[PDB]
């Protein structure tokens, strides 16, 4: 049932609240999200003026129910099975020798859009850093995410380490701990463990004036065999 408000393109809401070492930030987002073929396609804007933090380390942040989930793996998309009624998604990234991120996001159907409503607090950052010092490349190198059930808490825990260039050619880490939770009372799928599998581009509208990222990202379920 869930699964079944995904067969179409689904217009999609992004706003998220941030507040980095106490500096605030605001990015409302808008696109559409082609779960058949495992595509989003976001704009992004800054209402508040240039971040204090690159864009680049918020592109995880700123809706997994779009993976492509393959026919012999439909059973384990938690992610659509929470739908309409949606999910909570709680992160903590943390930034090698540097500071954390803490992510909640509520993710639900209002309407026919998707919206993705988050509040990220960032902590013990370094002025000079990588992070609030600009020194990250705008790009993205996109690896698999691995999914594992937490039947305790009804939902999905997932980890990855994303790998952001950095300037001076180095790689600044960002270890991401991930869970999600239904908001509904009836019951989800609970998979087992496989991974989704990444693509992901970072561009810019020529004719955007505010400070703004263009999104655009592929997603597969993997790991469970066809057979």
């Amino acid at each position: 049932k869930g699964e079944e408000l995904f067969t179409g393109v689904v217009p999609i809401l992004v706003e998220l609240d941030g507040d980095v070492n106490g500096h605030k930030f605001s990015v409302r987002g808008e696109g559409e999200g082609d779960a058949t073929i495992g595509k989003l396609t976001l704009k992004f804007i800054s209402t508040t003026g240039k971040l204090p933090v690159p864009w680049p380390t918020l592109v995880t942040t700123l809706l997994q129910c779009f993976a492509r989930y393959p026919d012999h793996m439909k059973q384990h998309d938690f992610f659509k099975s929470a739908m309409p009624e949606g999910y909570v998604q709680c992160r903590t990234i943390s930034f090698k020798d540097d500071g954390k991120y803490k992510t909640r996001a509520v993710v639900k159907f209002e309407g026919d859009t998707l919206v993705n409503r988050i509040e990220l607090k960032g902590t013990d950052f370094k002025e000079d850093g990588n992070i609030l010092g600009h020194k990250l490349e705008y790009n993205f190198n996109s690896e698999n995410v691995y999914i594992t059930a937490d039947k305790q808490k009804n939902g999905i825990k997932a980890n990855f380490t994303v790998r952001h260039n950095v300037e001076d050619g180095s790689v600044q880490l960002a270890d991401h701990y991930q869970q999600n939770t239904p908001i509904g009372d009836g019951p989800v799928l609970l998979p087992d463990n496989h991974y989704l599998s990444y693509q992901t581009v970072l561009s810019k509208d020529p004719n955007e004036k505010r400070d703004h990222m263009v999104l655009l990202e592929f997603v597969t379920a993997a790991g469970i065999t066809l057979g």
